[PDB]
């Protein structure tokens, strides 16, 4: 289930973080509007870029903590507030986060592994709801 999935992703986090983030950017190309340094680059080129690996690792490090602190896939309000008040997130709306988790769930469903895809779908929806509650447009 959800708790084991957190362990699975953490066990190979640089690989999963990069692959899931690439699935997101390739499914939703216009989201690169938020990541200009990643434009005009193939997956293999991004995986050799220092700032790409550092960004994806830091994002998924924090995502896994938020997941780990959740109860029944409901994140802490404090974690939602942190994500909304982050200066790096100033321009963002909830649709951006929805798309990230649609891509993550699709990646899990397409993998050969027994991820608990429905729990991550719920987690994404509850996080979007919590982001909205905390003031994200
Ligand atoms: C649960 C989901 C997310 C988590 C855990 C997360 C986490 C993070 C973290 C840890 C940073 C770096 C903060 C620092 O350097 O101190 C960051 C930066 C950033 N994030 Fe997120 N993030 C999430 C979702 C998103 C989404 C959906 C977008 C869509 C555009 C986004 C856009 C950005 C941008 C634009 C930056 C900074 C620009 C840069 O990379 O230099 N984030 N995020």
């Amino acid at each position: 289930g959800f708790k084991q999935d957190i362990a699975t992703l953490r066990g190979d986090l640089r690989t999963y973080a990069q692959d899931i983030f690439l699935a997101f950017l390739n499914k939703y190309p216009d989201e690169k509007r938020n990541f200009k340094n990643f434009v005009g680059k193939s997956d293999q080129e991004l995986k050799s870029m220092a700032k790409f690996g550092d960004h994806t690792e830091k994002v998924f490090n924090l995502m896994m903590e938020v997941a780990d602190r959740a109860t029944d896939c409901v994140p802490l309000a404090s974690d939602a507030s942190t994500l909304v008040q982050m200066k790096q997130h100033s321009g963002l709306t909830t649709g951006n986060f929805e798309k990230l988790f649609v891509a993550l769930v699709e990646y899990m469903r397409a993998s050969g592994q027994s991820f608990d895809s429905q729990s991550w779908d719920r987690f994404g929806k509850n996080l979007v709801s919590a982001l909205s509650s905390a003031g994200m447009k």
